C-alpha cells in the first residue's frame, strides 16, 4: 500500500478508537500524573474508603454478594462486559471486518477481547494502581494486591503486565492500530475463511509499522518489540483463564443463573 | 541503528557461523526429503520390523529396551548434541560471550528449547522427521501411535513444523532467527537487560533487512516470523509439563545437561 493509504487508515482507527472507548489513554495519564489540576479522583486505599466510595459514585455492579475481595473481582468481571461491547463496535470500523463471514467475525472477537482487556488496562494503570469509573475513582495497586486468598494473587499480574508494556510509552494513536491487528489475527480456532483476515492484518501490520517509525522515530525495533508483547498476551491470557478455574472449583460465588449467565 | 552494508555483514557473518555449527543444514535435508537423488537417500522406519533393519543399516549413535523409550532415548541423546550445536553457536554471536557469564546461562538455558524445536521443523515434513544425519526416516505415523504419553508427545512438533515450514525460511533467515531468540531480554532472572537488548535490536534489524531482501515477495514475513515466537514458547511449556508426567510414570534418564536446563 501507498503511505498515504496506511496514514488514511492510521487516522481512521484513531478517530474510531477515540468513539469507541469511555477514557482514552491521554485523559487517564492527565489523571495519574496530576496533571490536570481538575477533580483529584476518588481513591480506593482500603475497605473503609471502599465502602465510602461505592456510596459516593453510586456503582452500577452494587448490590450483588458480600466478601470484599468477591465484590471487587466481580465489579472486574462487569467491567470486562462492557468493554466487551466496546471492542465488539469498534472491530465494526476497521475496514473490511464487517465484510468477513459472521461467523469468523464471532470467532475473531470471542478469542481476542481477553488479550484487547488487558492491553488496555495498561492504559489505565501505573505502578500504584488503576483509574475506575471512567477516571473518577482510583483503586490502589496495594489494596488490590493484599486481598484474601486467591484473589490477591488474581489482581496482581495484571500490574505487572500493565507496567512492562506501559514502558513502552505508547500513545492512542499508536494503540488503535495495534488493537486491530489483535483482532485480525487469522490462528484462531475454527476460521472458515482465513486468508481475507491475514489480508486486513497484514494492511494493518504495515500501517503500525509506519505509524510508529513516524511518532517514535528515536525507539529502534518498536515494531518489533511490540509484537513479541503480543506473543506474551497469548500466555498471560491463559494463566488468566486456569486462575478463574481455580476459584469456581475453589471457592464456587453468585447464584443467581441470570448474572452467571451475562458473565457465562 | 546501522548502515545496510553492517547489517548484510552481521548477517553473512552468522550464517557463516551456523553453517560451521550445524551439520545437518534445511538445504540439505530439503535435498534428502525431496529425493530424485539415488545417494542422499534415508532408509525408513515405519514399524517395528523396519526399525529392527534400520538398527542394521544406519549407524544410529544410541544403543534390551521397550521401544517408546528406546526411541525416548535416542531423542534426548540428539537434544543433548544439540544443545552443544546451539552453545557453540550462540558463543560466535557478537557481545554474547561479552555478557555477564550467568546472563550467559540464562539465556541458553531458556533459549535451546525454542532453538531445537525451530531447527527440528528443517528436518520435517508432514509425513515424518530425518534421523541419524539424514540417513534415517521415522514417520509421524510410526512416532504417534506410541504407547502410554510418548505418543501424544512426538506429535506436538510435528504440528508446529508444518505451520513453521509454510514460511519456507532457508538457513540464512534461520541463522539470525535462531540468534534473536537466544538474545532475549525477557528472560527471568536476567540480571543486565539492557546489554542484551541492544544485541537483539541490531539482530533484529538484521532479520527484517535479510527478509525483505531475500524474500521481497513474502508480505510481512517479519512480522510473521516473529509472530511464530509466540506459539514457539507454548510448546515448550507443554513440553516440559509432559516431562513431568513421564517422570512420575517412568523411571529412562535424563542427561545431566538436559536435567540443569528443565530445573526452572
Ligand atoms: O475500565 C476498563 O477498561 C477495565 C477493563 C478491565 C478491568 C479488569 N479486568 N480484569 C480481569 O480480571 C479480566 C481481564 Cl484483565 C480480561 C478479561 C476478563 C477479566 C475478568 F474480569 F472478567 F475476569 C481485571 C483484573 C484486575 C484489575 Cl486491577 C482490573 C481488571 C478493569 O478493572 C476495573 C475493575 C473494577 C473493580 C472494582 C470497581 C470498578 C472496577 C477495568
Ligand atoms: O536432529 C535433531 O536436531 C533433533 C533434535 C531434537 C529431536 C527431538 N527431541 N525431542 C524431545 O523430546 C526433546 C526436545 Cl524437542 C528438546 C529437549 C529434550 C527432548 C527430550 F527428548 F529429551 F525429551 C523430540 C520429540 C519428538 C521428535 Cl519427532 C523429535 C524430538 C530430534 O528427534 C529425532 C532424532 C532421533 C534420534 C534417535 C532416535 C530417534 C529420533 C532430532
Amino acid at each position: 500500500m501507498e503511505s498515504a493509504d496506511l496514514r488514511a487508515l492510521a487516522k481512521h482507527l484513531y478517530d474510531s478508537y477515540i468513539k469507541s472507548f469511555p477514557l482514552t489513554k491521554a485523559k487517564a495519564r492527565a489523571i495519574l500524573t496530576g496533571k490536570t489540576t481538575d477533580k483529584s479522583p476518588f481513591v480506593i486505599y482500603d475497605m473503609n474508603s471502599l465502602m465510602m466510595g461505592e456510596d459516593k459514585i453510586k456503582f452500577k455492579h452494587i448490590t450483588p454478594s458480600k466478601e470484599v475481595a468477591i465484590r471487587i473481582f466481580q465489579g472486574c468481571q462487569f467491567r470486562s462486559v462492557e468493554a466487551v461491547q466496546e471492542i465488539t463496535e469498534y472491530a465494526k470500523s476497521i475496514p473490511g471486518f464487517v465484510n468477513l463471514d459472521l461467523n469468523d467475525q464471532v470467532t475473531l472477537l470471542k478469542y481476542g477481547v481477553h488479550e484487547i482487556i488487558y492491553t488496555m488496562l495498561a492504559s489505565l494503570m501505573n505502578k500504584d494502581g488503576v483509574l475506575i469509573s471512567e477516571g473518577q475513582g482510583f483503586m490502589t495497586r496495594e489494596f488490590l494486591k493484599s486481598l484474601r486468598k486467591p484473589f490477591g494473587d488474581f489482581m496482581e499480574p495484571k500490574f505487572e503486565f500493565a507496567v512492562k508494556f506501559n514502558a513502552l510509552e505508547l500513545d492512542d494513536s499508536d494503540l488503535a492500530i495495534f488493537i486491530a491487528v489483535i483482532i485480525l489475527s487469522g490462528d484462531r480456532p475454527g476460521l472458515l475463511n482465513v486468508k481475507p483476515i491475514e489480508d486486513i492484518q497484514d494492511n494493518l501490520l504495515q500501517a503500525l509499522e509506519l505509524q510508529l517509525k513516524l511518532n517514535h522515530p528515536e525507539s529502534s525495533q518498536l515494531f518489533a518489540k511490540l509484537l513479541q508483547k503480543m506473543t506474551d498476551l497469548r500466555q498471560i491470557v491463559t494463566e488468566h483463564v486456569q486462575l478463574l478455574q481455580v476459584i469456581k472449583k475453589t471457592e464456587t460465588m453468585s447464584l443467581h443463573p441470570l448474572l452467571q449467565e451475562i458473565y457465562k
